[PDB]
């Protein structure tokens, strides 16, 4: 509408990306079907790294984003209704209610009451000495365990499975990265190259669903995938600032005036509503106060 | 005995209940302590966490360049990789 | 169990003790 | 915990730990295939006074 020029859209034959094979030097997907202007224009969200931007001409980027970590929700961790049996094991339980009930069978034939009531005290302390030091425990070895914050984090494991898409900046990104973490990263992916270095979005979104999977994939779509799946969740911040842009052969005479057509439909933010339109659209305590109610109204009960 | 169960019950309850606060204080005290910051200079190249640059090119800059170390080194690349 | 039990064995200990005081 | 090798000073950084200025003892950490050796050699290189 803004530049009166009539298109067809017709899809690339193999179905990938711009990459080349370092066995000949060809490229193959959108840079070998772009060099012999079989198409003009590439509207198809390439990123605009530094080696097909030398082979091939780009646009402006019309919007920026990084790379970024795909997870699973750690969301495991749930009291829920009572729920009580967890914490304090109940072989404890039955031993405090036998030590209750020789207490009890005790009391019916009761000098003797200082020392049953010294012997009751020392007994009482010792168990919630126990109980308070387990109890502490167990909060401070939960509250030491984090979730994976950002890169370093995955960086420091090896358990939690990783990777990205084939090729396509990430691990060649990688390999063109001096930062001796993603020196590590790099050699994770040589490593473990023959597992997880899937190409289709598809089973890098699957593999985190089913298996402890990391995918390292782009930063506007985590707003897809989390619009439409609330299972999923994004951690760290932002690797590398990339674009999308718009590909066009060598010498292109049109591509300044997409790029003015760009800037134009970015003076009045044009991008940013079709953007939004296309892109968006304690407990464990719990229990003892339902357990002092109900001794309460059996109290309550009892009483009348 | 009514009596004696309700104030014993209620004895419990209170008791319970500053046996989890004592737990929740300790976790907390015990994450506080055992909580660290970033000093050294090692510190800010080990991770990713943490971005940082110099003033501008010049003798900050430099020096990283030159840097045979092989830490300043490491920091001046990932500076270096995302100057923008 | 392992300290509990001990525990245990120490209140029952206490027990017979106290019996035999009020014997 | 106690010190038990260089393993563990190598992470270690409130103890502060050095050698000789000028001898054989450098070129340990001046050439080595473990990277905690390298993080000694930083260590030394940030404290070389
Ligand atoms: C998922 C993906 C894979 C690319 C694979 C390689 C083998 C390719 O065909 O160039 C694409 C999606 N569009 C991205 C882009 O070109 O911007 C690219 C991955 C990426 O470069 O981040
Ligand atoms: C035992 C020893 C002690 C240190 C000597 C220094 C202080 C000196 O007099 O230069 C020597 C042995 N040869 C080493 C050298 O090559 O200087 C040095 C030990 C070392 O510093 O590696």
């Amino acid at each position: 509408t803004i530049l009166g020029f009539t298109y067809e859209i017709r899809l690339v034959e193999d179905g990938k990306y711009g990459a080349q094979d370092d066995v000949n030097g060809q490229w193959n997907g959108m840079v070998r079907e772009l060099i012999d202007h079989k198409a003009d224009l590439a509207v198809a969200p390439l990123a605009i790294t530094y080696v097909r931007e030398k082979v091939i001409d780009f646009s402006k980027p019309f919007m920026t984003l990084g790379i970024s970590i795909l997870y699973r929700k750690p969301n495991g961790t749930n009291p829920g209704v009572f729920s009580f049996l967890n914490p304090l094991s109940p072989d404890i339980w039955m031993y405090v209610l036998l030590a209750y009930l020789g207490v009890s069978v005790v009391l019916f034939v009761i000098l003797s009451t200082r020392i049953v009531g010294g012997i009751w005290w020392f007994f009482t302390l010792i168990i919630i000495s126990s109980y308070t030091a387990n109890l502490a425990a167990f909060l401070t070895v939960e509250r030491m365990e984090s979730p994976i914050d950002s890169a370093d984090d995955l960086a420091k494991q090896t358990k939690i499975e990783y990777g990205a898409v084939e090729d396509g900046a990430t691990m060649t990104f990688f390999k063109k990265s001096k930062i001796s973490t993603y020196d590590k990263m790099w050699a994770f992916m040589s490593s473990r190259r023959q597992s997880v270095l899937v190409k289709s979005n598809e089973e890098g979104i699957q593999r985190v669903l089913t298996s402890d999977y990391a995918f390292l994939m782009e930063s506007t779509t985590i707003e897809f995938v989390t619009q439409r799946n609330c299972n999923l969740t994004q951690i760290g911040g932002l690797i590398d600032s990339k674009g999308y842009g718009v590909g066009t052969p060598m010498g292109s005479p049109y591509r300044d005036k997409i790029t003015i057509a760009i800037l134009q439909l970015q003076e009045e933010g044009k991008l940013h509503m079709m953007k939004e339109k296309w892109w968006r659209g304690v407990q464990n305590i719990g229990g003892i106060f339902i357990v002092l109610a109900a001794g309460l109204v059996l109290s309550v009960f009892v009483a009348v």
